[PDB]
């Protein structure tokens, strides 16, 4: 995350580090709980996994560096990419992990609401995209969550921003007009989370932008109200 600032113990405990272990153990991508059995993430994720073998993931975690390697984790069962789903920047960036066991839910590790039913027209004022990608185009995996709050732009922007590509309605924007606060490398299938009346819900998923934090240059994320059917016919 660009222009974000560290979290704390216990903040997102929704948030949680995908890992690949091959060739060698690193981040992949972030995600989302949304059920107990149930992870939200990004289809570009799994570009070059082999399968789900080798992912970890692991939840409760502030900085990479407590994942040791007695450190628990949760083996994936299975890795649902929408059938639609050919690269980021033409939509359907969206996969559930369902995960080998069930998630025991406590302060470190909690779901985060889908957008609910009825709320299709809420403006949401209160967003925040979190994960630890890149604070540059050229820069590191970061130690600690970051966090920023972003404002969303709407489909009619984004559009003109983005001549290039078709944005849809299943596609959400947010950046700044000036820049300055977005997501980066590494920070894919993690959560743009809103929240309203102080229920958090899981507005978008981290996937795709031209740079990182350019001026007039927003973050293009999976519009996840707009999966809820999806998502819902693949965890029943
Ligand atoms: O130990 C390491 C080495 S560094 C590293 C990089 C990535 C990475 O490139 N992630 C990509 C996604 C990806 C996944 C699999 C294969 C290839 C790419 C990403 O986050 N991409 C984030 C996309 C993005 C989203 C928004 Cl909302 C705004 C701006 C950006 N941009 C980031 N860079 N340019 N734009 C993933 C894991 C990593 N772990």
């Amino acid at each position: 995350i660009v222009g974000g600032t560290a979290s704390v113990r216990g903040e997102w405990p929704w948030q949680v580090t995908l890992h690949t272990t091959s060739p060698t153990q690193r981040h992949l991508c972030g995600g989302s709980i949304i059920g107990n059995q149930w992870i939200l993430t990004a289809a570009h994720c799994f570009y070059g996994v082999e399968s789900p073998k080798i992912l970890r993931v692991y939840s409760g975690i502030l900085n990479q560096s407590e994942i040791k390697e007695d450190t628990s984790f949760f083996g994936v069962q299975e890795i649902i990419i929408h059938d639609q789903y050919k690269m980021a920047e033409s939509g359907y960036d969206i996969a559930l992990l369902k995960l080998e066991t069930t998630v025991n839910y406590t302060d470190s590790q909690r779901p985060i609401s889908l957008p609910s039913k009825g709320d299709r027209n809420v403006i949401y004022t209160d967003c925040w995209v979190t994960g630890w990608g890149y604070r540059k185009l050229r820069d590191k995996i970061q130690n600690t969550l970051q966090k920023a709050k972003i404002p969303l732009v709407t489909n009619e922007e984004c559009q003109k921003r983005y001549r290039g590509h078709k944005i849809t309605h299943k596609m959400i924007c947010a950046g700044y007009r000036e820049g300055g606060k977005d997501a980066c490398k590494g920070d894919s299938g993690g959560p743009l989370s809103c929240k309203h009346n102080e229920v958090w819900h899981l507005v978008g998923i981290t996937s795709w932008g031209e740079g990182c934090a350019q001026r007039e240059r927003p973050g293009v994320y999976t519009n996840v109200v707009e999966y809820v059917d999806w998502i819902l016919e693949k965890t029943q």
